[PDB]
């Protein structure tokens, strides 16, 4: 297994064409610098789990942009091929009118960069990743093809992450805004663990 | 470039060392556990911060792993030495306390270089997690920086999907829990949960 | 430019899953055995050119099946969007019920082997392939995107190979059945050049 | 099978002699630079396909130059033997006089380049080439031994290339000066589909 | 095949690090060394058995060595925070408690690699010591297998006779002590000292 | 620095001339299967410190063979020289009769073999090693050249890995016969540290 | 420069298309074992000194036939090229019917194994190669473009080689049938500097 | 077969010692820069076909002098051994005076420069060059070692080339001086076919 | 420099031609198995110091015949050159009638497996070795080209090599047949020595 | 067999710690310069053969010196030992006071240098080297370990060398002071010849 992709360090760059609002617009990784970004790859268009997770982020992607956070989207398929699933009905397995960038991948060198193409196959597997404001990785999440992720988990991450950034405080298993943190110091931690 | 033998949807690297199971220290092995569910997690160092909540949490839960045919073992760089002074120092001194679950030794670092999560410039590893089923086969891995655990409510609810999708064949949506509604993976069939 | 294809040598073999009759199946280059191909790339389904092209050869693959020929089209897209594509109506810019099988080609594996892939683009150009019962390929044609190709050279050239194999005489410039054709030989030639 | 031909790339450069109207001239690629080109190879003087497709081309050139395009044949065969069978009568075999220029290909390099010799016959197979005014590739067609290729869908297709240059609507299949065209745009498209 | 940067008569590898000093973390660097002799020493492993009677002997004695211009230095593949730990541990459950040298962290193995002093199949050193003097240069190598410890009365007698011979240019005997006879190496100063 | 000796593997095997009770005699590492052996080096013949530990350990052998322990010294220097060292006179720094064997290695071979050789000089620094009855590495000690080596401390040593090999505990700092030991269990030792 | 042609060694094995009484046929050096062999190539059909050096071998073929000796000539043009060139008239600078082979070289393989290729140009230049009844390779002559062999030196040639292989005398500069040969020994070569 | 000789591209650089007039000098290809040059290889010297050659040059080397034309021999014998041979007379199979150089190729270097070494014997075979005065190679002629060469055919090729040179017509087969020749032309040849 | 001659290993092998009694004969140094050999190099034919040493050797053959040793002389010259020398008289710097065999070397073959062959000159340089019956080579004398060897030392070595292999005793700077030896021990030295 | 000595090239540079008048001092090949040298090679310190050849050197360097030239010699075995050898009385197969220096090459760079150097036992054989006032290798003598070298032949060749340097004629087999020459040039060669 090779990869780009490193936790601490930089995130690989990328630059392809997205379909926003219904249209066809060159985007790029540094176009989110100052804001923590969610960044996610998904099997294929026109498939199973693949929808719900779509519109899973989508429908709550208010939640992340509360907090100067962006969701992103990207597979193998098309541009021509995400215009038509994003004009498919939900009803039929299509995604109706979305509020979040569907990225193409068509030569699959982001895929490669980030470590999640399966060979075998000639697409991605189900890999989430979590950048912050200054471009650095801070978490890897990949699932087999047929169990989806979770929004809420995603949602915790990223918070704990803004709260250890700006403290100086670290996070215990299972954190979640109002619990308890630890002083990461020999003498410090104590106040914690009395 | 990051390397690693780690790869989803093939067997899992293979791994054997010294463990403290019940304070005495024992040979453990990967294959040990072929026919179970094992969740087989990385954590930086004894003695230290976000560590010890982790490792607590799963002990104190693993009865709930166990009653779904899954077991849980816990692996960092440090000495099987090191591992059983933490068990014995206490909880208000950021110690473990008597444990139910296994504390792996990996202190030739090949173990974690084969996992891909061995940081170079530290001497130690990341957070990283893995899901492995009774096949020998790697199903998920999650890995977090430095500052940030992990979650048991998570760890479960994944176990579960892959238990169920396992069993029935039909595959999990997003935030999936036991009761909740499965897709048939099939042009046609897909319209029951869709329409 | 690197590629396996050579015109008298052996195509290159492929397997993949194709829309057949709206199910997906396995299909490989050996199973059109003892009958002539023509097998053609396309770059992209809900595209332009595409769609006029695949239409022209399911509307009129009588005409091939007639004379021991099939037709079957592949481009980079997953089974899965070859039968979204199928299911939209053609004043939408879909394809509509199809008499042609449809490959997907998500790997890269048969389009690099056959030297068609555009690395910059991540698909292919416009570029068809005659293949005879024996498995030889006879005839390679490949255009730049914007211009399709027809349907009406394809069948001359399949009726041109059929003959020369059949007869053992060959074929001038602009060859349609009834035309005069040549004894390959430096005095048998002489027949057909009286005419000039 | 290795070759520099690509189409939608710039075509190879060549340079030799050439017999144009009975005299030995030097030729090259660049020498066509502001005019379309059709170039194209034939396995060997003397023999049975090929000066029906040379003869074909030369008794249509002017179609060809009416709009602004020219024609090259070439093979591997020598300037004394090309002159020769020039001036051998078409009734045995042979040319007679000619409108467009023959180019010789002794060493074999220009046929290498092109993707075209076969190394166990010394000699190349059918191969034609449609290059545009800015001495881009835009179209490959090669035939076995046995069958000859065809004016009329050449001419078709410089036609095409012309028209989309010009215009940039595209060409379906089949289309000929007068058909229906289409806009290459997703919304643009359904003038020509409804 | 052995394989190492540590070579007798010539300058010591360099060496960075974190150490715990007085029950704090702080950067240290063969460097700071220069211009005293440094008895510098590795051990296998904090929790073990001959390694806490090996730091106490030279802890408890360390003043020996400075009252003659020279530092003692103890280093492990543990990290900073097992050291510390170690370090508060009581002597009567085989602890260090409070010391008076620094303890080195070599996490990353590097530093025992570049002394040759690494056990690849066990994942931590062996018993190796090594004498550098004031210009930085490598003057005496002794390791031991690990069922055996190693002796301060010997380390002390090794720096009193380099510090003598740095001195006088006078050679030492087997077995010299301080006000022992010693040797003119000449061919006929010599014969001072054997007749 | 490169060599073949490592301490817990079998210690690198030797054969050489030796002056043997005035005679010349081959020797070999493996003569001394089922007896420790100390094994050491010093750089010339006719020089200063090194005639100082050879006398040493001639005088002091009896102690060693009390436990089932030999003694044999190497230098660079030839057999021939050897004995003319031997039957010098000790006024003149010279060794006189001599009970221990010693080694010539005048091609470099076991000097290099064990890592004692300097490139600069031409002979061995005074390199000192304990084997044991298995043929197995136990101790290394290596001096710079101005200071000479300890018959007590190697005494210490070889009694001290002779008792582990027994019993099974492990030796403290300092250890001497009568000396307190320590069983090697996370239990076991709160006997010794108690 | 690169070739498979050594005098005294074995000539290089070649196959291929020939031009043999107005028919294609196949052709190959073994097929002329036990007879000397005359093997040359020219430049190109259709030019100016070639068809004078074939037209004069082809008439003369008789004089080489009765020797037990046979003539090929080759080029790099192909068989359809040959046969149109002998289908010419002399007058026009054709060959008319021929009594010799034509051999096509349409890879260039031949040409380049005998050393003649020029790399620049695409043909041969004018190499004549002659060959014993064994295979073995005895003489060879190379022209520039403008300048064409003789027939009278290579029958001179041809002539010299058989009296040697039969007699075992050895032939003086400008010998032809009937002149003074000499004996190759130290004694016996005075016979012939005698005069 | 390697060799650094090829026609129509200039003759490899040589030098070395060679007797002229019965003293050592040294000689080089450049000095002959404006004449035509005949440069030939012999076996070696006290043998049997050699000195016919060699003699037959230097009795008539007045008739290539005449033309602007010099003539040159070699062979891998010392340059002691050449003046002994010169010394010898005639009657004995030797050479007597010399009105041309012998040059020396003790080192074996001119000889595999030009393509004529024979590795298993130690010596050349029978190799002769033309050489333009332009230093351009024209011409080679190589016989096996029982066959001598021809003073006449050689002089006859130097007339064409010479001939060639000045005019730009080109010779047929068997060309001498008086003899139809060839325009170079698809058109203008069709004078010379008339006959 | 480089050569398959070494001391105290079997002579390199040899084969050629050579001029025995006026006639060519083929010779190997196998042939001369159960013998001592002096095997010798000259640079060149009718050139000036060579004639002398030749002539040398020949005139005193019967000397080393009578204590069962040949003498065989070789240079790079061809037989033929040989031939024409020996029958050229000494007063014309010739060699006359020979009772020794002159070897040609006309590939270098025999002169480079020698290590005395000069490759800007073309030659040998004066080289002389001395091999034993078993074909075992015991002595080089290698001279610069102005300066001639020596018949009477060659003589004196061959002597020497001989009784040092029937009695075991050394011989002594400056031996000759009736002198001092050396018994080759420690103690039996000094019956020569005292 | 591999050596950088080679005959009419430079002789190989060399530097070490000799014993000189009973003191340890830097010696180097290049201090030389300007006259002959006769540099010697020899197996082992306290054995049998190497002391007479050593000991024959000594006692007659007076010729030597009188003529320009200077003899070192040289083995594998340190200085000290050296020293300690020639303190051992001759009848004890000891040197005595030595008028020549004694090299020590521990390292064995000088002895590979030269080619003399044998791998399987460790020490040098019996090579002897003439070195001119220019630092060319001029002559190489090399004998198995049973057989001493001879101070007259060594004499005889260090003259005739330095005869050819200085009149430019050439020293047939067996030259002595006195003898006839030869000049080096085919018709001048024949005087000496004469004689015949």
């Amino acid at each position: 297994h090779l990869s780009k992709a490193k936790i601490s360090k930089p995130a690989p760059q990328w630059e392809g064409t997205a379909v926003i609002n219904g249209e066809f617009k060159e985007l790029k990784l540094s176009d989110y610098r100052g804001k923590y970004l969610v960044f996610f790859f998904y099997p294929l268009d026109f498939t199973f789990v693949c929808p719900t997770e779509i519109i899973a982020f989508s429908d709550r992607v208010h939640e992340f942009r509360a907090i100067n956070t962006e969701v992103v989207a990207c597979s193998v398929d098309s541009q021509f091929t995400h215009l038509a699933w994003i004009i498919t009905p939900r009803k039929q397995g299509g995604l109706g009118p979305m509020k979040i960038p569907l990225l193409s991948d068509l030569t699959h060198q982001i895929s490669k960069d980030y470590g999640v193409y399966l060979e075998d196959q000639g697409h991605t597997l189900r890999g989430l990743f979590i950048i912050d404001e200054k471009g650095v990785l801070r978490q890897i999440t990949m699932n087999d093809l047929p169990v989806g992720r979770s929004v809420d988990e995603t949602l915790r991450l990223v918070q704990a992450f803004q709260y250890t950034d700006k403290h100086g405080e670290v996070c215990p298993a299972g954190w979640k805004p109002g619990s308890d943190t630890i002083i990461p110091d020999p003498s410090g931690k104590l106040k914690y663990f009395d």
